[PDB]
Order: C-alpha cells, then structure tokens, then sequence
C-alpha cells in the first residue's frame, strides 16, 4: 500500500503544505532565532518518499572521463576526501510563492517566507571527487555535472538535477558532497546517506539521497532540470508556457523578509524589534537592508548579523534587527528590502513579477500590525 | 592659463554636461543604432585635463611582488603580451542620474539614458602582465590591484581605482590592459594609450592613460575608490555620509532604458518600433526584456539582439526591439525592465532607490508619448 510509509517522523510543530510528499517550514516566529537552523526546523522539500538506506551496502557512482565507473561507499567518501565545512542557506524556487498568489492563483506548493533556512555542511569536495574520477580543471566547451537521486517515481524516473562543469570544480564554489549537517550526520529527509549542497544557487540543485554524478555536454534530461524551475514573464499562460525559452534557475536575485512581528499582531506602545533574514545568490553578500513601518515611503537601515565570508563566497543569509519607536493607537506597515554586493534590490510590487509557477517572489515583504493603547 | 587646452577636439553632436573636465553621452536616437558604438559616440568621462602622451617615450609602471618595478613601453605591451578582444559595456555609476534628481536634486553630473556604450576592447591580458611581473596565481587573504592614471589635479594627485586581485588574475573575467577599441588606436579621450578595462564592473574602475599597476593589501587610496562611488539608502544626508559604511561599487546591476521613441514625440498610428538597451554587472547576461505601453499593466517579451557569451562572461549589452500596433489619438507609457541569468530585477520606482549621489539609478525607464489622429 502506502509508498510513504517509510517516511521518518517530524518535530511537532512545522507548517505543513503537504503531507505526502512531504513538504514543511519552520514557524516564522522560529525560523530567525538562530543563524544555524537546527536540523529539525530545516525546512523540507521532497518531491517523492523519502529513501531508506542502509549506511554499509551503499554506493555512490561517479561515471569516469572515459565511460568506466567509480564506486565510492559512504566510509571512502569520509576517508578519501578532506573534509570541508561550508555554511551555505538553501532557499526554495517557491520561498513566498504565497505572496504571489493573492495576485493571481499560482501552481505549486503554497510556500510561505519560511522555504529557507541555513546550515553548516560538511562533506567532500565535489571538485575533489571529480579530479579524483580522472576528471581535468577545464573542459572545453559547455558541461554539465547531472545528479540522481534514489528517490523515483512508480514508473522509475529518479530525481534529477545540474549544474556547470566549471561550478563543480571550482575551489571558490564550494560545492560540497555533504554527509552532516550542523555537526550531525545527514538526517533522512535531508538526504541521508548524502546530498549535494550548491552554495548560492536555488534549493533544486542540491540533489538529496545522492546515487550518482555523470559529466555531460549536456543539462540534466529529468522533467525538474529541463520542464520546472525556470522563470517566466507576468503575461505567460500554461498553454503558451515555453521552457526552451528561459534559463534553469541557478543562482536566485536578493532575498529578504521580516519574521517578526508576524501579520495582525498587537504590539505593546514604547520600543518594537523588528526582525527579519536577508540573502542574495551567487556568494554575493547582503550589504544594506532598509526598513520601513509607513509603508515603504520612508526608511531606517537596519543592523547585520552574518559570518562575514571572503568577497563572492557569501552563501549564508545575513540576520537583521532594527529597535525602533511605536505611538500608542496606530497601525503600521512593515517592509523591508535588501541590497547586495553587486547593488542588486529588490522590486516594490509583486504583480510586475507575477508568473504561472509562482517562483521567485522577492518583491519587499510587508506586514500590517498594529499597535495598543 | 587654461589647462583644457590641449584637449582633444569630439565630434559635434553629443549632449554634453561639462565641457571642462569633458563629460558628454552620445544622443539616445544614436545609442542603440549599432551593437559596437562608434569611437565619436562612445560616452566619454573626464575627472580632468586629458593627458598628451608622446607614445615612443610612453612607460606603463608595473610594480613587482618584490617591490622592484618592471617598465614596460606600448611595443613591448603589443609584442610580449598575446592580443585578445574582448567586446565590453562600460556604464558610469550615474547612467540616469537625471531621473534620480527628480525625486529630490542630487550632486554629480547630470546623465541622462546615455552614460553607457560598449565597444570591442584589443590588448594585453591584465593577468598575462602580473605574471610576467611575477605574481603568483594565488595570494592568500584579501588584496587589489591598484591602477593610476596619467592624469592629475593640480596638487598633483592622480585619478586611481583598484579591483579585487582574483578578478585581475582570472582568465574568465577578461580585464584587459587595452590599446585598441573598435580596431584603430585608442582615442585620447578614451585613454590614448593605454586603459584597464575591466569587464562587467562600473566605468570609474576601468581607468584610462594608465601609467602605473601595483599589488596591495588594501583597495586605492584615492579620492575616487575610498571617499566616491559608492550606493547609500534612500535616508542618508550630506552631513551623515559615512563612505566606511558602504562597499565600494564594483559589479553593477540589471539595467535597461526606451532610447526609441523619445519622450513627447509624436508617433504615427498603426505600428510603433521601440527600442532599447538592456545590460547587467557580473558578466550575467539579460535573458528577457519586458516593454509594456500602458504604465506598467501589461508586459509583452521583446526581441533579444546580443552576442551569445559563455556562462558568467556577457559584459556587452542586449539590444531590443518590440514592434507593437498603437491607436490614433492615445497617450502611450512606454516602460522597460530587464531580468539577468541570477533573475535579478529592476524595481519599480525611483524614490525607493534614491542616494545623494544621484548613482544606481535602475528603476523602469518610463516614456510618455502620444499617438496621432
Ligand atoms: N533527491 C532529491 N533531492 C532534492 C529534492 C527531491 O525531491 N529529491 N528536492 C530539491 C528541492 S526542490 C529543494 S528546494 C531542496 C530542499 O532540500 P531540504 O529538503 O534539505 O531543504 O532539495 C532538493 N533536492
Ligand atoms: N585616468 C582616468 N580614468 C578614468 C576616468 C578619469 O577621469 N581618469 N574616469 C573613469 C570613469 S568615472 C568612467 S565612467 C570611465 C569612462 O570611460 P570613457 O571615457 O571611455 O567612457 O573612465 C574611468 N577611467
Ligand atoms: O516548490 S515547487 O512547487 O516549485
Ligand atoms: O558621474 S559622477 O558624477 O558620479
Ligand atoms: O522547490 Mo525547491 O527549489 O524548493
Ligand atoms: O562616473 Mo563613472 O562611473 O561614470
């Protein structure tokens, strides 16, 4: 019968927006009380049931330059490879996919701002690991690193995804194959046994419970490289959708929003901390984030919390709070908006950005409380 | 008397902001004409007098790991060094500065659309000169290398930049020592004879009659890199600045402008050309274009005209084109906005990203036209 039977359980308190597959976020109220999200508030996104794998018999295949394989168990991939540790934020396509859809329905999980969240990883190189498959620095011409998944479908297409050769081997990039996170192994839903982490690039890519990586000339041909995660314009319809036409998602534009106070709150007169989490893709840092309680006409900048990493490495989101002075008997509109290290912002409005599939949603985030007598 | 005078004559037409120091864009109805734009158009900016440099006794500086200096003249940078083209946009960090200072008037000099033009760049690999100086490919921790240019104010200090070490060394990006632009010799204005040009990154850094490079532990000392071009939040006053706050600006953000029709103009019925230019810092490329006739409504996709780079190289511009059917006796708003391969946006006003600087000026270009009967 049931195919999610196996499923591993979860900590009590997750929104959940669907139960099988599994798919959850932390309470927001949660999600930026620490900069680490601890493993089991670490949002989930699974397409699929989650794999059963026993640590010994598992293998993973890594295709050589020249068509041979190389198999490594989970012990080999600990033994061989200096480990490394990256903190690095995975964000979903979908993350305020919600805020989309109050314009216009959207197809997809109903995400709130809370498909993100942060982790120390650590794991192998993936570079490493490639060079150690036989694999030079520099291909020429243009290649792609496919992933598989163990998880499959009833009719057997496993989840799969890619990213550039030259990402893959970048010691800059930090692309990892990871077995723990925050000091743990890899939790089930995590991808137990191993997973990729992408640093700065969207959640999609960092293929869980891995079972094999393949060089080719080309993208990866499963439905969720080639015919999902790609953004489209404010006009497009599902019967004109093209995904020929527009890029795979990689690296995903600045990110912010406010976690508290949440919508609708009262908030005692005197002194409100606003808190919120901002991110950028492509190890580009959060320089500035801006905030507003009238609505986005004036502003205050807020402060920064973050790990402070080398110029183009800055795959961790930064944490900010601003303390500021709230009137007796008024209602405010808090926004707030993030700029990163190339001067990319973020857009007022949500609808100019409106899209079929309802991914990335980074217009500002408002929220509307008010405040006691 | 006038320290202008040796200055090189410019051809007629342009729209110029300041004669001395010279600072003029090319006319918008010329801008996006051609792909390459001609050596007359390109938009010239001169902090100051333009130096008159005899090319035989010319010597670029090169300071070497040691602090020894290598001395090298224009043939040597021609015969030594492999020949490479690399066809790059340069924008000032104050491209559209006049629509800022509608909001509220800002300082610098008054841009319109126009402070942005790309050209084909000939010359010597600034990575090839370091490691023919020495350097290695790699130091540790965090360095830049330094660019003075021939220029000087009359207290004798010269106009300098400087760019991250990595970016200098790394065959991707491209940074060019050049003496070469469009095919014939770099004209004075842009540099006789020798420039940096540093792909993907704000024009200020791109530094012209280049006369010295050296290696350093910290960013420029001058003027221009540590106390100028750098972004603020919409708040900040003259009497607040504080330039230790904000990073210098290297990559830019997705930009775009309407250069066809122009404001007030009067178009006749039945179909409308427009046209336009769309480009982004980082060497990510524009990967769509919206144009919408109605405020910002309603969006159709343009037509992308560019130079298909490799991932992570488009430093030219896309041009664009929509032709659309227009209505005798309407008011037209025409509006652009471009999207880069990490789906980075351009907001949609002005007032939200205004600084005193009048820099980062990337909101929807917006053009009101009218229709006749
Ligand atoms: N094997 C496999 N890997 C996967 C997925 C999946 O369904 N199967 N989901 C992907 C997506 S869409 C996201 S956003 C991230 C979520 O990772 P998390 O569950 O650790 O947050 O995993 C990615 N890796
Ligand atoms: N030596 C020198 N280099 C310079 C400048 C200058 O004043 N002196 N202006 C800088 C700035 S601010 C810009 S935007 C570009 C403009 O180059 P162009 O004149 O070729 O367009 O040159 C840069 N390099
Ligand atoms: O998260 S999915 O629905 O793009
Ligand atoms: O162009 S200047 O005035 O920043
Ligand atoms: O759907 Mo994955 O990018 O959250
Ligand atoms: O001022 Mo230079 O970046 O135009």
């Amino acid at each position: 019968q049931d195919p999610f039977a196996g499923d591993p359980p979860r900590h009590p308190g997750l929104r959940v927006n669907s139960q099988k597959p599994f798919n959850a976020e932390p309470p927001a109220e949660l999600l930026a009380e620490r900069f680490l999200t601890p493993n089991e508030l670490f949002f989930t996104r699974n397409h699929l049931p989650v794999p059963a794998v026993e640590p010994s018999s598992y293998r993973l295949r890594v295709d050589g330059p020249g068509g041979g394989t190389l198999s490594l168990s989970l012990a080999e991939l600990r033994s061989r490879f200096p480990k490394h540790e990256v903190t690095a934020t995975l964000q979903s396509a979908g993350n305020r996919r919600s805020e989309m859809s109050r314009v216009r329905p959207v197809k997809g999980l109903p995400w709130d701002i809370g498909a993100i969240s942060t982790a120390r990883w650590g794991g192998a190189r993936l570079r490493d690991v490639l060079l150690h498959a036989g694999f030079p620095e520099e291909l020429q011409g243009e290649w792609h690193v496919c992933f598989e998944g163990l998880d499959a479908d009833p009719g057997g297409a496993p989840y799969g995804a890619s990213i550039p050769y030259g990402r893959a081997l970048s010691p800059a990039a930090d692309v990892l194959l990871a077995y723990e996170m925050n000091g743990t192994e890899l939790p089930r839903d995590h991808g137990f046994p191993v997973r990729v982490v992408v640093p700065g690039v969207v959640g999609a890519r960092s293929v869980k419970w891995l079972r094999r990586v393949a060089v080719s000339p080309d993208e990866s041909p499963s439905h969720w490289q080639q015919n999902d995660y790609k953004g489209f314009s404010p006009c497009v319809d599902w019967d004109t959708v093209d995904y020929r036409t527009a890029p795979a998602i990689q690296e995903l534009p600045v990110q912010s929003a406010v976690t508290q106070p949440r919508p609708g709150a009262a908030v005692p007169p005197g002194e409100l901390t606003v808190k919120g989490y901002a991110w950028s893709g492509g190890g580009r840092e959060v320089v500035r984030v801006d905030v507003s309680l009238d609505g986005g006409r004036t502003w205050k900048v807020a402060r920064l919390m973050g790990d402070k990493a080398p110029p183009g490495r800055a795959w961790a989101w930064a944490l900010w709070e601003l303390t500021v002075p709230v009137e007796a008997g008024t209602e405010l509109e808090i926004v707030c908006k993030a700029v990163d290290s190339s001067y990319n912002v973020q857009p007022d409005s949500v609808a100019p950005i409106w899209n079929l599939r309802g991914v990335l949603s980074t217009a500002w985030h408002r929220v509307r409380v008010s405040v006691q007598d």
